[PDB]
């Protein structure tokens, strides 16, 4: 299972990592995506998560659009997690970038509750735009099941541990 894990919380770890290198390593049974509401998979982890889908997150992505048209900003859809988890819970977070309100963010990680355990990225951090220091206090006053947090950058992992009250 997930090892070299902080502990947080009660329920919430944080590891800096690659979440893709995670996804293939621990096989979790369900990786969060950092998805926007058309599930086009282009960059940040989206991009990342499908590039190790080899696409077949992307093709199944657009087939769950052309049925059920897009996602609401703070919702989110399970659909397969691939050759990377049994589900791959996609999340769509406020992108800050595009003008969207960051008191969905509390909304987008209530979508995890649903989830027993989950490997996760910080929502709305990254591309998205938002405070990623923002993003990890809402997480852990939101999400209360057991959620394994990979964080990419190794010098935010650190501002993020050394900051968390
Ligand atoms: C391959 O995933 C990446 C790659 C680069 C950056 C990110 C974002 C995800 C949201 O939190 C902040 C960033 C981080 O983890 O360092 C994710």
């Amino acid at each position: 299972s997930f090892s070299g894990y902080l502990k947080l919380t009660d329920n919430v770890y944080i590891k800096n990592a690659d979440i893709v290198e995670e996804a293939k390593k621990v096989k979790p049974t369900v990786v969060v995506n950092a998805a926007n509401v058309y599930l086009k998979h282009g960059g940040g982890v989206a991009g990342a998560l499908n590039k190790a889908t080899n696409n077949a997150m992307q093709v199944e992505s657009d087939d769950y659009i052309a049925t059920n048209g897009p996602l609401k900003v703070g919702g989110s859809c399970v659909l397969s997690g691939h050759n990377l988890a049994k589900h791959c819970l996609h999340v769509v977070g406020p992108n800050v970038n595009k003008g969207e309100d960051i008191q969905l963010l509390k909304s987008a990680y209530e979508n995890f509750n649903q989830h027993e355990v989950l490997l996760a990225p910080l929502l709305s951090a990254g591309i998205f735009g938002a405070d990623p220091i923002h993003s990890l206090r809402v997480c852990v006053d939101t999400v209360r099941t057991n959620v394994y947090l990979a964080v990419f950058d190794k010098n935010l992992y650190d501002k993020l541990v050394s900051s968390f009250l």
